């Protein structure tokens, strides 16, 4: 794991941040093995789980408290637990093409009441020369594996995904912690309905 070294840079602190911008009831996609989970728990928050592969979902249902409610959906199709006020997930959105992000968000827009919020950390590139840059890098470097999962995965620009929030009524901030990830701070400009 030399080669994702960088990648989970600041791990916790990530975490950390997404969890510090959320408030009341929290849906969280991709839970994997629950890492955010357990400290938007920590921290008091109300928590409803979405993950696609029951692999991931067991090993959370192990490390967090019983009676935590995690359904199998995914980004697109999922179970809407009631009042939902912040949207969250990190190292997993790029897991939709841009077509799909967009849908995503479209739906979230959709759900979210105004001053609701959606806060994801991934990994994204400044621009299109940022992510080539990067590429190499990892090539240059004996990083083989990475190099694939930068050229397969849908990783995508700041600038494409500003423009995806903002058509879906939401003014989004970018704050980087680490030289691949960025936190998207998003909040809904206008009410629902």
């Amino acid at each position: 794991d030399i080669q994702y070294k960088e990648v989970f840079a600041h791990y916790e602190d990530i975490l950390e941040d997404v969890v510090n911008k959320s408030f009341g009831n929290v849906l969280e996609f991709g839970v994997g093995t629950g890492n955010l989970t357990n400290k938007l728990l920590l921290a008091g928050r109300t928590v409803y789980g979405i993950e696609p592969s029951r692999e991931m979902r067991m090993i959370a249902k192990e490390k967090l408290p019983k009676e935590f409610s995690i359904t199998e959906g995914d980004f697109l199709s999922f179970e809407v637990p009631t009042s939902i006020d912040t949207i969250v997930s990190t190292y997993a959105f790029h897991h939709l093409t841009d077509d799909e992000k967009n849908v995503a968000i479209a739906k979230y827009s959709q759900l979210l009441n105004k001053g609701g919020k959606i806060v994801f950390a991934d990994t994204i590139f400044a621009d299109q020369d940022a992510y080539d840059k990067t590429v190499e890098a990892a090539k240059q470097r004996g990083f083989h594996q990475l190099a694939n999962d930068l050229q397969t995965e849908y990783y995508t620009r700041i600038p494409v995904m500003q423009t995806i929030f903002e058509n879906n009524g939401f003014h989004v901030t970018f704050t980087r912690l680490n030289h691949f990830v960025w936190v998207m701070e998003a909040t809904k400009q206008l009410e629902h309905h």
